Formats: C-alpha cells, sequence, structure tokens
C-alpha cells in the first residue's frame, strides 16, 4: 500500500464551478471552451510501481499521462497546449504544474470524503471540479 492508493479508480465528473472562466484565463478559444465545458469526463487513475497513470476519457478528447512523482514530462493537453509538467505529492495532494509560453497553471487533486476534488488555478482564477466513483 501507498498513500497514492486512495486516488486509484474510475472517477466521473459530477460538478463543475468556474471552468469556463478558468479556460478563458488559460487562453482557450470559444469553440473549445464550449465543447470541452460540455464534457463529462471520467478520470481513471492507476499505479504500477513508481509510475502513475491518469487518463481522462470523454466525448471531446481522451488524454493519458504517465509519470513518476517529481520527474518533469512533456504533456499535450486536451486543448492542444504543449506543456512541461511536473506532478508531486504534497501533504496527500497530487499537485500538477504545467508550464508553457511563460505561463503556469496548477491542478490539485485531493481525496475528500468519497470524492476526488480537483482545483485548477490560473492567474487568480480557480475552478473546482468534483468527481465521484463510477
Ligand atoms: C474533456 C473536457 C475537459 C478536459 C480538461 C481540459 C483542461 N483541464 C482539465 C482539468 C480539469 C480538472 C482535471 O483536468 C480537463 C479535464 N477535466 N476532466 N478531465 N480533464 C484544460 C482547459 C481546457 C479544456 C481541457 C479534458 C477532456
Amino acid at each position: 500500500s501507498h498513500m497514492c492508493d486512495a486516488f486509484v479508480g474510475t472517477w466521473k465528473l459530477v460538478s463543475s464551478e468556474n471552468f469556463d472562466d478558468y479556460m478563458k484565463e488559460v487562453g482557450v478559444g470559444f469553440a473549445t471552451r464550449k465543447v470541452a465545458g460540455m464534457a463529462k469526463p471520467n478520470m481513471i487513475i492507476s499505479v504500477n510501481g513508481d509510475v502513475i497513470t491518469i487518463k481522462s476519457e470523454s466525448t471531446f478528447k481522451n488524454t493519458e499521462i504517465s509519470f513518476i512523482l517529481g520527474q518533469e514530462f512533456d504533456e499535450v493537453t486536451a486543448d492542444d497546449r504543449k506543456v512541461k509538467s511536473t506532478i508531486t505529492l504534497d501533504g496527500g495532494v497530487l499537485v500538477h504544474v504545467q508550464k508553457w509560453d511563460g505561463k503556469s497553471t496548477t491542478i490539485k487533486r485531493k481525496r475528500e470524503d468519497d470524492k476526488l476534488v480537483v482545483e485548477c488555478v490560473m492567474k487568480g482564477v480557480t475552478s473546482t471540479r468534483v468527481y465521484e466513483r463510477a
């Protein structure tokens, strides 16, 4: 067992707050905002050894990242940004920082009750998205 075990599973989006504004701050264009905002992704998290895999599956796009905590990787996001990412575990929270074009955003995934609570922050705008077990 590892602390990271509480994140493993299939998680379905059940609520979203402020995601459109967050996407505006990120620089996402109108059509992508509308279609991506409409999606109801599943977040599938698994662990094999030191490698964590996070998949997002939806009608819009399917994405998959695999990584080792603290080891930077190149990621293409669902909106087609080419970013350099690092994910660490800080006090039980998975903290994902993405850097591109002199910009940064942070995505924090936390287990709270039976939910996965995901907070995304860009330049003072936060979005909160809540996922429940599928
Ligand atoms: C369908 C819809 C949205 C996404 C997505 C996107 C972004 N950020 C996330 C953040 C939210 C919290 C977990 O990642 C998700 C996401 N939402 N759920 N899974 N992935 C970046 C902003 C532009 C739009 C793409 C992926 C597929």
